[PDB]
């Protein structure tokens, strides 16, 4: 088949579709392109930069709300950012794996940059700019490891049997909004703050 | 060698600190305690079955601070059991990706009845209760995950080259003892209103 880049990345996330993260190999995507992996190796050197590359296209295709709107203000761009950011991991099995196992690119470099900025103009130290995004980034990737992870390996007390039961109810999303509301009026506390002690 | 439970798990323990989880098969630990493979299976059926195994000692052997002391805040009691949950995910190589892996034991179940009690006792509902522990525990997770994973892989803007150095800095603590206290503040926030609107 065509081996672009393009090319080539969509048919490793159709392929980490049907296998998962632990079970993608530049053996089968060789296989699903219809090439010898002596070919492919042109292309794609390995499992890791396979990997890294596949990590980038997600967000890049699926991750349309990293910056904020003009006059949005920054608990609104950090809510629709982090929605954002978890449907985009979602949308591919072992996906926050994938997304995980990376270290970030320079557009994303760029994006963080711009993204920083903004909490900053918006009365952010850098520092507390920066444990707010980094905050939201692990809770949500938490949240969505979890809910992905729970699929992977596939008589209970009055509260628990029905915490599991409260849970598997939706896919994780209220429990997801709840805490990310909780989080970013956490934020609001800490910056409103100022010396005063809280 | 001796092969109890115990032994097998120790060793197990010292060999995911040597191989990580991607590295951890049923045949290095064989070869770790002297044995053929079908020795082994007596005692452990496959890799699944031992990372069910390590992840729940984990816990058991380390994570020490998992109920409330006597007339404990609920406050202080979450702020602790993170502390504790992190610490405990941190001590081996890919805990946090061996914890993931895991559906919960009966006595995480004992455990996790006595946290949703105490939370429900100090005046959150169940769901809230429930949303709280949650959230701590994907914060921390993710942050952990966050933390071992930028090892397993191994020119820049202003704030950015920046915010790289900020957590170039100590191993992860700040940025996420500071993300707890948020994430707790919000929590407090959302108990206080009762049926306001907040
Ligand atoms: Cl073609
Ligand atoms: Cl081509
Ligand atoms: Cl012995
Ligand atoms: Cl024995």
């Amino acid at each position: 088949s065509r081996l672009n880049r393009e090319s080539v990345i969509d048919a490793a996330l159709e392929l980490l579709n049907e296998t998962g993260i632990d079970g993608l190999t530049t053996r089968k995507l060789a296989q699903k392109l219809g090439i010898e992996q002596p070919t492919l190796y042109w292309h794609v050197k390995n499992k890791r930069a396979l990997l890294d590359a596949l990590a980038v296209e997600i967000l890049a295709r699926h991750h349309d709300y990293s910056l904020p709107a003009a006059g949005e203000s920054w608990q609104s761009f950090l809510r629709n950012a982090a929605m954002s950011f978890r449907r985009a991991l979602l949308r591919y099995r072992d996906g926050a794996k994938v997304h995980l196992g990376t270290r970030p690119d320079e557009k994303q470099y760029d994006t963080v940059e711009t993204q920083l900025r903004f909490m900053t103009e918006n009365g952010f130290s850098l520092r507390d700019g920066l444990y707010a995004i980094s905050a939201v980034s692990h809770f949500t990737l938490g949240a969505v490891l979890e809910q992905q992870e729970h699929t992977a390996a596939l008589n209970l007390p009055p509260l628990l049997r029905e915490a599991l039961q409260i849970m598997d109810s939706d896919d994780g999303e209220q429990a997801f909004l709840h805490g990310l509301e909780s989080l970013i009026r956490g934020f609001e506390v800490q910056l409103t703050a100022l010396l005063q002690i809280v």
